[PDB]
């Protein structure tokens, strides 16, 4: 019932995902130089290290602010991929199972908690 606890369990969780070879093209914001039409497909850009600036900030209230934009981080490359055989999409198909399967329980943990602070 720790209502602060789901803030060090992201952390955790982004340390895992930036040890993960998956997430090298995620780490930081796609390079306009390397994709110059990205910004003609993807409206909101997002990657790993905004994450974890964004939470070490103080600026996410709550893991599910934090999930809806590592989401966004996949649904981009599901966006831009020219393909769904794509190295790097295929990449972050393996990398978003591996972050829902671990952010499961930090949304469960979290809205237990705060159930338990409104009862
Ligand atoms: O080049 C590709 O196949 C892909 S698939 C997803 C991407 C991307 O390149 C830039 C980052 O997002």
């Amino acid at each position: 019932y720790d209502i602060q606890a789901w803030k060090k369990q992201c952390e955790e969780l982004l340390n895992l995902i930036f040890q993960c070879e998956d997430s090298e093209p995620f780490r930081q914001p796609v390079d306009l130089l390397e994709y110059p039409d990205y910004r003609d497909i993807i409206d909101t850009p997002m990657d790993f290290a905004t994450v974890r600036e964004t939470l070490e900030a103080g600026n996410y209230e709550s893991p599910m602010e934090l999930c809806k934009d590592v989401r966004l981080i996949f649904s981009n490359s599901k966006a831009y991929t020219p393909s769904k055989r794509s190295r790097i999409y295929s990449m972050s198909l393996r990398l978003s199972a591996f972050f829902e399967e671990h952010i499961s329980s930090v949304l469960s943990d979290y809205k237990s908690a705060l159930r338990f602070h409104k009862r």
